[PDB]
């Protein structure tokens, strides 16, 4: 799955649509 908001993402792990992969997955 994509990483949920508080689910810290890595640049190897995609963020959900509308979310940016910062330190953690941030919503726009």
């Amino acid at each position: 799955y994509c990483q949920k908001f508080l689910w810290t993402c890595d640049s190897e792990r995609p963020c959900c649509e509308g979310l940016v992969c910062r330190l953690w997955c941030k919503i726009n």
